[PDB]
């Protein structure tokens, strides 16, 4: 049972989900399709594919494929998961999930009035480090966690891989922000209530590029979120995010380089977390393309098993509302209950 | 010449000052004064004043002193701070300042009346390291600053040496924070809002012992106090406060052995900002016990100089504010207006 994909969107984070096709185990890519037959050409020529479409309607209508990778930009999202589940296609959908919360909501009861599964491409909680500080906090090793940060700062030029960043009056929440939203859930479980404030250092971009959140969890424990790409250090961390929880028993420190200090009664022990560099990869990126192939052969496993996915649309509804409640939050001064959005 | 001192409250921290006063250019401490027998003989054997009081209104009463220093317990600071306004006598007097922020106001307002000057003992801000963060954000090397965040977490036994701190139905703001909070303002200036949230989670206390604090400062920034005397980590970093700054030019991160890291348009440099062991300084509280020579010879220039000090009675009055918003914050759940408080 060697499932067969379609991939739309052949852009340039989409190289990076080709690539890790071909290493997936029990899945690959039978077909691609982009507006642009520029890229449709150049994606299409790299990864040796036959079938190619200018047009997703045309691609759904031919078939031939279990399920859809959806990698384009956000515009395009809602009415190609809406194709996927018109046509019963299983179907992968990158972020920003939606433009909206509402948009998002009903891509989730489109594709469950379907039954086919959606889950949302949200790599970060799947990077190596980050599954250690979960595995960690998992066995108990420091007790009930009570206060957790979560951090991504950086001064490295995300505009050049990404011109459509510096275009926005929304940037980094939306964009960079939701991943360590999504580990913020991940790490401590999800949010009651959320206060945001957001800032532009940057004058070359339209967008705010600074964010700092502060997050209410469920569970008891407060957590701080607080992202920028305008932090001008020493040695430029990108793209790794750094990690503090403290609990009753013990403390985890995820920091610079993958170092992961865990202490607890027994003692510290210092341990690498460093992600491995797979063929295709590339520094600093290999973190992130690593997290490509672990979040793409655990859909195809969930798949062929019939489980639910880990970021299932279900799921990224509640990372993706924290995004919500940030931008609101930043134009009120106020806080956000999370629950009543939802 | 040397200006003649009285100390009221022979504590715990006490033996601290009256060690400084020594070693002050200007001063030295002419009397003493204590409730408790036992302390006014420990310490006035130790440092061989001859003018032993059992109450301060038969000290005030004799008098023969330039300047008071108060280093009581919270509840006899407004009496003792006003005695020292109906005498005429320049007072010092130690955090917490007042029991509120209405208590505050009253003492500055009187002091100013009998035209005396008032200096809160807040002795954070003139570490060595705090200090050092000061003069670098002042010399522009990192352009206007733009986020900031300032950290105590610790697990060390503070219970030991002040056992009231555990009694306290308030704990880690009132007697930690108010340094944190004070140290925000002093590096970023003062606060136009606040939102904080708290827990306890030592059960042997009665107060809250984990507070995490966001602050927007009336020049823009933005920053985070996160406080905490539950924190087990596996080099125990008390009594230093991390502090991380970011400005458009560059970055500040004052980390763990107060090791200072400047990050700019000339490149990177790394110092040490650690202080000087005293003679009668004693690790790790060299870095506290070095800012009480530093504040009360402050205070002796500036008595001297007719100058207003930098944690003046006044001044102390916009970190105090943040303390009682912070409280107020943490039941409320809901952001608080400074200015209106003031
Ligand atoms: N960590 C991650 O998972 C990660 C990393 C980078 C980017 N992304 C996300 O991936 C998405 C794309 O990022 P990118 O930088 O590759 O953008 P991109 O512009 O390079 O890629 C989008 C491509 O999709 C095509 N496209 C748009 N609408 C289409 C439609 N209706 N049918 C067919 N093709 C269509 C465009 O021609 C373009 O080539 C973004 O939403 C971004 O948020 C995720
Ligand atoms: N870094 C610092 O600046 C720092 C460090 C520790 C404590 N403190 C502050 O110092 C203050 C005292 O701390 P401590 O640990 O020395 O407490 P302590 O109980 O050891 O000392 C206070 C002393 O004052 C005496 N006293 C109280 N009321 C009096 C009155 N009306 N007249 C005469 N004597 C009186 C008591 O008998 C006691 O001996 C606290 O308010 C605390 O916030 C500051
Ligand atoms: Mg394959
Ligand atoms: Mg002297």
């Amino acid at each position: 049972t060697e499932l067969k994909g379609a991939l739309i969107g052949c852009g340039f984070f989409a190289v990076n989900q080709m690539h890790a096709w071909k290493d997936v185990k029990g899945a690959g890519i039978a077909a691609i399709c982009d507006r642009d037959p520029k890229r449709l050409k150049l994606v299409g020529d790299q990864f040796g594919i036959e079938r190619r479409y200018g047009d997703a309607a045309a691609l759904f209508a031919d078939g031939g494929f279990d399920f859809v990778d959806i990698a384009t930009t956000v515009q395009s999202h809602r009415a190609l998961v809406e194709m996927a589940a018109a046509h019963k296609v299983p179907a992968i959908c990158q972020k920003p999930f939606a433009k909206s919360l509402s948009d998002a909501k009903a891509m989730v009861r489109t594709c469950e009035n379907a039954d086919i599964p959606l889950m949302v491409h949200e790599n970060f909680r799947w990077q190596t480090p980050i599954q250690a500080v979960k595995a960690v906090l998992e066995s108990g090793a420091i007790g009930e966690p009570f206060w957790g940060r979560f951090s991504f700062r950086s001064g490295f030029d995300v505009f050049s891989g990404q011109p459509y960043l510096a275009e926005g009056e929304r940037f980094i929440i939306e964009d960079l922000g939701i991943h360590t939203l999504d580990i913020a859930r991940f790490i401590l479980g999800d949010v009651a209530t959320l206060t945001a404030r957001t800032k532009r250092v940057n004058p070359k971009i339209k967008g705010e590029d600074v964010a700092t959140i502060l997050l209410d969890h469920q569970n008891g424990a407060t957590s701080i979120v607080d992202v920028s790409y305008a932090t001008k250090l020493g040695t430029e961390p990108f793209p790794e995010t750094l990690i503090d929880i403290d609990g009753t028993q013990g403390t985890i420190r995820l920091s610079q380089g993958y170092r992961l200090e865990v202490t607890g009664p027994n003692g510290m022990t210092i341990s690498d977390a460093s992600p491995q560099l797979l063929s295709w990869a590339s520094r600093p990126w290999h973190n992130i393309q690593e997290s490509v192939l672990a979040i793409q052969q655990h859909w195809t496993d969930r798949l062929s098993s019939g489980g639910e996915t880990s970021t299932s649309g279900a799921d990224n509804l509640k990372t993706f509302a924290l995004v919500e409640a940030a931008y609101e939050s930043a134009a009120n001064g106020r806080t956000v209950d999370i629950g009543a959005m939802l």
